[PDB]
């Protein structure tokens, strides 16, 4: 029963201190939880992908043990080996199990920036970097063997760094801090944030994603385009 975040709800899986939760037939959900202090737990979102004979892992948990966790359940439900992961920007809740990826083996990926950014946020580097075009869209070069994930940097927003992720051949987008649900009452944590920016960044990932209808974010269920929309109505109040 986390403070912040989704609740439990019918079909959730329970695995050890983790939930998951399938969002079409190659695509689950994975929450992991922080307490912080004197507040109650905090979820956090990301996603694990199938594509053939492999799976893709956007996002990690909070922390290595739970991001080891995220792939003892890959082990056990799917029985196929991660064949990269994706990290969305460098704090705590995308990047705080890098160390358990890179134990396991999985080439990491995130933002150059991101990466740069990674010390100076108690963070360790992923061990790829990814560049993008003046338009937003991945160097594909710099994305190689992806398979159905259509990484975009909307535009600085939550952070100077944070992209975003389409699941090709599916109709979900990960917006992962950026957005925020169709019923938030803020944008959460804007310490980093680039406030003059942010609209204009949420409404990039919507128009990258035009036809995504299902849209992943880190602190809440997945949500309809309304949360892009009313992310973006917010920040333009900033
Ligand atoms: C939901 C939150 C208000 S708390 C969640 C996280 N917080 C962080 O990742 C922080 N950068 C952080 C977490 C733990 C310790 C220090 C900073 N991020 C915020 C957000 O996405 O807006
Ligand atoms: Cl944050």
């Amino acid at each position: 029963r986390p403070t912040i975040g989704q609740q439990m709800e019918t079909g959730d899986q329970r695995f050890g201190d983790l939930v998951f939760r399938q969002l079409a037939p190659n695509v689950w959900q994975h929450t992991s939880y922080l307490d912080m202090p004197g507040f109650g737990a905090v979820a956090s979102n990301g996603l694990i992908v199938r594509d053939g004979g492999r799976v893709l892992v956007v996002d990690t948990a909070w922390t290595d043990d739970q991001t080891a966790q995220i792939l003892n359940w890959i082990k056990q439900e799917i029985n196929l080996p991660v064949a990269l992961a994706v990290v969305t920007h460098a704090h705590q809740d995308k990047m705080g199990g890098m160390d358990a990826l890179h134990a396991a083996g999985i080439a990491t990926y995130a933002n150059a920036l991101s990466n740069q950014l990674a010390p100076q946020e108690g963070m360790v580097a992923a061990q790829h970097s990814l560049t993008f075009a003046a338009n937003g869209w991945v160097e594909p070069a710099t994305a190689p063997n992806f398979g159905p994930l259509k990484v975009f940097y909307p535009g600085p927003g939550h952070t100077s760094d944070n992209i975003t992720v389409g699941i090709d051949g599916t109709d979900i987008a990960f917006g992962g801090c950026l957005i925020k649900d169709s019923k938030a009452k803020s944008l959460g944590n804007l310490g980093d944030a680039d406030t003059e920016h942010y609209a204009a960044s949420a409404r990039a990932f919507g128009a990258a994603f035009p036809k995504a209808s299902m849209i992943v974010m880190s602190h809440s269920a997945p949500d309809s385009r309304a949360a892009i929309t009313h992310t973006a109505r917010m920040a333009d109040k900033l």
